[PDB]
Parts: C-alpha cells; sequence; structure tokens
C-alpha cells in the first residue's frame, strides 16, 4: 500500500532526472560542436524544472524508508550522474540555480552514503562524478563547499581499497587542503578537516600532498590553538589529527620542521598533553613521537 506509494513517488522523480540526463549525454556525446546549432541547443536544467525534482529527493532522503526506495531504484547513481553532467556542462558558475541544484544533489548523496558501504563504493566507482565533486571545492559558495566536503568526508571514512585509490587519483587531498585555507565558516572547516584527517591516513602520498600545499603546515599548526566560537574541540582534534598523520614525513624534511618550529608547534603539543580530550592527548603524543628524531607506546594509547 504505502510502500508502493513511496516507490512510485520516488520512481517518478528519478525517471525525471534520468530523462534529463539522457538528453544531456546525447548532447555532450553525439552533438558535433559545429553542426546546425539551432537544431540542438545545449539543455538547461531550469528549462526542465530539474532543481525542484532534486529538491524533493533531497528532502525525502532524510527519511529511511524513502532512502530504501531510492536504493532499490539506483537513486544514488541517478543523482550522481545529474550532478556530474551539470558540472561538466556549465563548470564553475556563480549561477544561483546551478549552485542550489548541486547543493541539493550533494545533500542527497551525503544522506545516501552515510553508513552505506554499497553506496560509498558505487559513488567512488564513478570517477567522472568524483572529479566533478572535487572541482566544486573551488566554488565561491561556501554552502556548496560544505556540502561537497561532507560527501567527501563520508567517502573517505572506512573506504575500501578501490575508493581510497579513486579519492587519491582525483586529487581530493590537495583540493581539500587548499579549500581549508580559504574557508571562512567554522562549520565548513570542520567537514573539510574531518575529511582530510581520514584521507591523511590512507597512504604516504596523501601525507606528502598535504605537506606540499603552500601554507598548509603553518595552517595546521594554527588549528592547534584554534578558538572555537561554538565551544568545541573538533577543529583542534582534526587539525591535530592530520598533523599527527603527516608528522612522520615532516620528521625527515628540515624545511617542514623549520615551519613547525617558526610556529612554535612543539610548545603547543606539550601543552596539548594536559588536555581533557583523549583524542587531543593521543594526537599530541603521536606527533611528538614522530618528530622526536622494538616499538613505541603510540599503538597502545
Amino acid at each position: 500500500d504505502k510502500r508502493g506509494r513511496r516507490e512510485i513517488r520516488v520512481l517518478h522523480l528519478l525517471e525525471q532526472i534520468r530523462a534529463y540526463c539522457e538528453t544531456c549525454w546525447e548532447w555532450q556525446e553525439a552533438h558535433e560542436p559545429g553542426m546546425d546549432q539551432d537544431k540542438n541547443p545545449m539543455p538547461a536544467p531550469v528549462e526542465h524544472q530539474i532543481c525542484p525534482a532534486v529538491c524533493v529527493l533531497m528532502k525525502l532522503s532524510f527519511d529511511e524508508e524513502h532512502r530504501h526506495a531510492m536504493n532499490e531504484l539506483g537513486g544514488l547513481q541517478a543523482i550522481a550522474e545529474l550532478l556530474q553532467v551539470d558540472c561538466e556542462m556549465y563548470g564553475l558558475t556563480n549561477d544561483h540555480y546551478s549552485i542550489t541544484l548541486r547543493r541539493y544533489a550533494g545533500m542527497a548523496l551525503t544522506n545516501l552514503t552515510f553508513g552505506d558501504v554499497a553506496n560509498k563504493a558505487t559513488l567512488c566507482s564513478m570517477k567522472g562524478c568524483m572529479r566533478a565533486l572535487v572541482a566544486q571545492l573551488k566554488s565561491e559558495s561556501e554552502d556548496l563547499q560544505q556540502v561537497i566536503a561532507s560527501v567527501l568526508r563520508n567517502l573517505s571514512w572506512r573506504a575500501d581499497v578501490n575508493s581510497k585509490k579513486t579519492l587519491r587519483e582525483v586529487g581530493s587531498v590537495k583540493a581539500l587542503m587548499e579549500c581549508a585555507l580559504e574557508v571562512k565558516k567554522e562549520s565548513t572547516l570542520k567537514s573539510v578537516l574531518s575529511a582530510l584527517w581520514n584521507l591523511s591516513a590512507h597512504c604516504t602520498e596523501n601525507k606528502a600532498d598535504i605537506c606540499a600545499v603552500d601554507g598548509a603546515l603553518a595552517f595546521l599548526v594554527g588549528t592547534l590553538t584554534y578558538r572555537s566560537q561554538t565551544n568545541t574541540l573538533a577543529i583542534i582534534e582534526s587539525g591535530g589529527g592530520i598533523l599527527r598523520n603527516v608528522s612522520s614525513l615532516i620528521a625527515t624534511n628540515e624545511d617542514h620542521r623549520q615551519i613547525l618550529r617558526e610556529n612554535n608547534c612543539l610548545q603547543t603539543l606539550l601543552q596539548h598533553l594536559k588536555s581533557h580530550s583523549l583524542t587531543i592527548v593521543s594526537n599530541a603524543c603521536g606527533t611528538l613521537w614522530n618528530l622526536s628524531a622494538d616499538m613505541g607506546a603510540v599503538s597502545m594509547l
């Protein structure tokens, strides 16, 4: 009864975005740039009332039963393909319609990937979408950046081998670190640093990429003494978590050490040892140990 009602409702919405996607794919894949322009104008989302469809799916995605219906009909892939094709068609634009459409799609994807092994793997297997998502981090819209960081945060958490490789390949590390440097809102920084913390533990390359970004290390040391206006330790914990993960690389690079030194990192880490947060204490111990130039006691804290 009501289940069929939910499925039909969700199905109609997905058929709508799919039909639009098929029109965009045909245009992008078969339309020869120079050939009777008037008979094949580039599709526009607004002309097909697409955002409203994505808005409904985004709202319904907060309800578990509707998420189940979406998962039975390949809803995540459909939404992802739409986000991807729109980004490829219009790139980075300051268009209010396009920004909202992408934010609604990203929010649905965050809801659909939350604690869903299958959906996370599926989204990461879509490398074109992944490149599109990462590109959105350069958007002037901080609300969009936050949505994308949240998607990347879910994907970087407990990622399988394939997902980890994709996340690295599309350059999400550099993109996230560069984004962290320009964000103005704390809520945004939290999602960005949280994602970077997950990513910084995947492999050595990710660690090297973080350190390579100009101003990154100085910025990370700065998060150690961050004064959260919302009275939280989230920034200090994630920023310090990232620092701990890349500290092993910093240890063998005098230039980087010099940067931590100039920013009085050591003194701050020693102060962190007194924290009421086990995460902060643990991060500090790990950083101090790595920088301090058989086994250590790190893996026991």
